[PDB]
């Protein structure tokens, strides 16, 4: 078959396997995110480079909970950097995770969800260790494939899922490459963003209905271009603006 | 069943849609990026907000082609910026998308992939307009449905998807919202990004296998932690630093 459809094929398979191997996970996931918005909370997402595409995706985002915030790393919001590679650099820094958490408004008791990969290099390691010591519970969003085949980065020489509260298998195989082709000598075609997004939508929505099921109202964020839409957002921000950081 | 299931769902639905109607344009497209790095043109992706996201899954990417760059359109590079919501007022201002073109290294021949899921936005379709006033091929990846059940914010009444070269389908229905509760009154939980970032991912593998298939060897970027793998990108770096803007 052609390279499109073996691509899709395979992002396929990786969405159902998540589908028929995470259901409980993601389940403990938002509803300890619904504990935490339902206990006075708050909520931030990291990753790192690529893997800060899926923490993005579920901030400021129509049919997303308005309580969800970015957590940012300068340097490796996306790959919004120059040069790129500097990006890669800054994840073996140590002591960059703590001065973000230090500075940032999260306090013991708040939800922090950290996706990466591998789950092997300083700065998302460090993130996590840091975050449970300062009380934060701790969701990772990591191939747990890669923590049986790769050796860690960290000084500790644990990894990511070694300090999550919650694991949540991102089942990409080592190497994030679902393609061969024979004239080609290394595999190509990434699908980790894919898979990463629909497993962090999937925690959302879950935290959605779930307050929902508690006669709580979630939440979410509204289009502005349906009516009443506005209104709602600003009673949102008005009711929860003081765990809002992206405005004010 | 669950919301995480029926959301994952409804996604790998979108998928298959993608995989199964869009298999020709995607060809097309990346039969496009192929001739355009054949014929020494530059290749750039851009989309606003959330939208680049999925440009961004596809530019200095372990496993895609060193050549696809980055078009940043400052203050809607994702989600960062403060307050977020400047990010949805940007998209409306006339005139930034040809101050960030007439700055670029983008010239007549090169190729420009534009993401917006509803094309009706100032920002991206005057993208368009001027990338093809230009001289520049414009792939464009946007929910065609929205171009019938909208109408334009573009003074031209105009959508994204009236000033391609190549359009790709995203699927996306009006709302980009997959999951509806009896408790909740809105729809909610978008799978846009999941969407356009496995429509990108196969494009930019259909570009690669092009290439090897007419004995060029794709510029493809190699995972660091391989054996030869910094002396591969070395040498493309080398080989294609010319038309690589995201580095030195």
């Amino acid at each position: 078959h052609k390279p499109a459809g073996q691509f899709l094929d395979a992002a396929i398979d990786l969405l159902r396997r998540v589908r028929d191997e995470e259901a409980d996970s993601i389940e403990a996931a938002g509803t300890l995110l619904a504990d935490t918005v339902q206990n006075g909370g708050r909520l931030f997402a990291f990753g790192a480079g690529h893997s800060s595409l899926a923490a993005q995706d579920v901030v400021y985002r129509a049919g997303g909970l308005a309580l969800m915030n970015l957590l940012t790393v300068p340097g490796v919001v996306g790959i919004d950097v120059m040069p790129a590679t500097l990006g890669s650099a800054l994840e073996r820094v140590d002591g960059l995770a703590s001065a973000v958490l230090d500075s940032s408004p999260l306090r013991a008791g708040d939800a922090l969800v950290i996706i990466s990969l591998s789950g092997r290099n300083a700065l998302p390691v460090e993130m996590a260790m840091h975050a449970r010591a300062l009380g934060l519970r701790v969701i990772g969003v990591t191939s747990v494939a890669y923590a049986s085949q790769t050796t860690s980065r960290h000084a500790s020489g644990t990894f990511l899922k070694d300090h999550c509260d919650i694991v949540l298998d991102s089942k990409i195989a080592v190497g994030d490459a679902e393609l061969t082709l024979d004239t080609v000598p290394a595999p190509f075609a990434p699908a980790s963003t894919v898979v990463t997004a629909a497993l962090m939508q999937a925690v959302t929505a879950t935290a959605a209905a779930t307050l929902a099921d508690r006669g709580i109202e979630p939440p979410l964020l509204r289009s502005g271009n349906v009516d009443g839409g506005h209104e709602w957002n600003a009673r949102v921000l008005e009711q929860y603006g003081e765990r809002i950081f992206y405005r004010r």
